[PDB]
This record gives structure tokens, C-alpha cells and sequence, in this order.
């Protein structure tokens, strides 16, 4: 159990708690948990703002089903606008303007999902509600600097650990979504043999028209899911966000 005075505890469902233990556990890395607590510490304390908020942190453990997971989409670090990230990869909070990522991938789901109608919002926890874990590789940012965290803070060995201990110790055989160089340098982490890996080009616009518009990866995610006897996911967004 880890000795984090606040970190740790932020994981609050207990399936994901136990599942995780052995990477928040003081011996992963010898202690490297507790040195990505006292980093965020150590920001805020030079008075730096933190995105999100320590209670979204580990949103995409806790809004996920561990027993139901069956798609793993990555990220690279959180929006940095306050009041935009919460915790999930690629969603924005309601009542935020769409970032241009989210809205070329709402373009994307309404020619591949016959009947896709985008949202106004952009708020995503419906999908990880049904078992799609929806994960940066860094999961704080300081105010209004992307990157800012993503070699100083240590998540992202932590993140490769979570997917490398998906990959070898998950009950369910998993899709990974990799969108952009960045997500398909992970490919390595997974077992491919067992799980299967969809790459794409990234649906940021400096990319989407080079391999992003067209490529139908949420249909191929759900003939995969099909293919595995998993149920497929619903990627239809409630058009009124809670
Ligand atoms: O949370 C995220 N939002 C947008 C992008 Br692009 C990303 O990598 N991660
Ligand atoms: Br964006």
C-alpha cells in the first residue's frame, strides 16, 4: 500500500486500487510514485496552477469499469486551460468550446458511425463509462503550457507502466487505439499477439488530412471488439452533457 500522503488515495475504485498496487506501490522503481507526488508538491508550493484538479487526476481509472474494459485510447498530456481537462484523454468538460482535435474526430465518428450526430460539448465520460480507458501518458499540466509536465514529472513511466501491466495482466484481451507518433511509440509495450493495436495518423489538423479523415478506426475498433465477442462500444455521446 502505498505510503503517498494524497496521491494513491486519488485512485478510489477498488478494483482499479488492487489492479494498480504494484505500480503505486512504494518498491515501483524505488519510490517513484511518491517522487511524482512530491513533484506536484513541489509546483504548487512555487504557486503554479495544476491541471486538472487533483480530484480528476485519475479520472480514466476511476469513471472506467476494471472488469469491463475493452479499449485503451492514449493521449499525450492534458488540455491546460482551467476548467477544460478532467482526467480523460481528448474530452473537455461541458459548456467548453470543442479543442480542434475533438472536433475533427467528432468529423471522423460522422462518416464512419452511420447515424453519428456530434454533440455541441464535448464531454466524453459516457465512453469511458463503458470500458474504453481513456489515457495520457501525462496526466498533469501546468496552466496554459502544454508540455509542461511531460519530462520533469515522471508520469509517463508510469503511464508505460500501466500499459505494460494491462497488456500482461488484464483479464479481458484489449484494443489499443494509437493515434499519432507519439501513442504508437507504446506498440512496443503491448502484446499484439493477445490484444489488438489500431494505428492511425493523429486527427490534430496538421495531420487529419494526411490519414485521419477516412480511416474509420471506431467502426474497426468495433469489428475487432466483434471479432473478440466483446460488446462493441456505443459511440454515440449523449447530446445534452450532465
Ligand atoms: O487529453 C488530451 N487532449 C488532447 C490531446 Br491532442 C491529447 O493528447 N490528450
Ligand atoms: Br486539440
Amino acid at each position: 500500500v502505498s505510503s503517498s500522503r494524497w496521491l494513491a488515495g486519488l485512485i478510489t475504485n477498488p478494483e482499479w486500487r488492487d489492479f494498480l498496487a504494484p505500480i503505486t506501490a512504494d518498491s515501483w522503481r524505488k519510490g517513484a510514485f511518491i517522487r511524482i507526488e512530491r513533484f506536484l508538491d513541489e509546483e504548487k508550493e512555487k504557486g503554479r496552477v495544476i491541471l486538472p484538479p487533483a480530484a480528476d487526476i485519475f479520472n480514466a481509472f476511476n469513471s472506467c469499469p476494471f472488469r469491463g474494459l475493452k479499449v485503451v485510447l492514449l493521449g499525450q498530456d492534458p488540455y491546460h486551460d482551467l476548467h477544460q481537462a478532467h482526467g480523460l484523454c481528448f474530452s473537455v468538460l461541458p459548456e467548453v468550446p470543442l479543442p480542434p482535435s475533438l472536433r475533427n474526430i467528432y468529423k471522423e465518428l460522422t462518416t464512419d458511425i452511420a447515424g453519428f450526430q456530434a454533440p455541441k460539448h464535448g464531454y466524453l465520460q459516457s465512453w469511458s463509462e463503458q470500458g474504453m480507458l481513456m489515457l495520457n501518458a501525462t496526466l498533469t499540466v501546468e496552466a496554459h503550457k502544454a508540455n509542461s509536465h511531460s519530462k520533469t514529472s515522471g508520469w509517463a513511466a508510469f503511464t508505460d507502466a500501466v500499459i505494460q501491466h494491462l497488456s500482461q495482466h488484464h483479464p479481458n484481451r484489449l484494443v489499443f487505439l494509437l493515434w499519432g507518433g507519439y501513442a504508437q511509440q507504446k506498440k512496443r509495450l503491448i502484446d499484439a499477439n493477445r490484444h489488438v493495436v489500431l494505428e492511425n495518423v493523429h486527427p490534430s489538423p496538421l495531420s487529419a488530412n494526411r490519414g485521419w479523415f477516412g480511416c474509420r478506426c471506431f467502426s474497426a475498433c468495433n469489428e475487432a471488439l466483434q471479432r473478440m465477442s466483446h460488446l462493441p462500444m456505443h459511440w454515440q455521446l449523449p447530446l445534452n452533457a450532465p
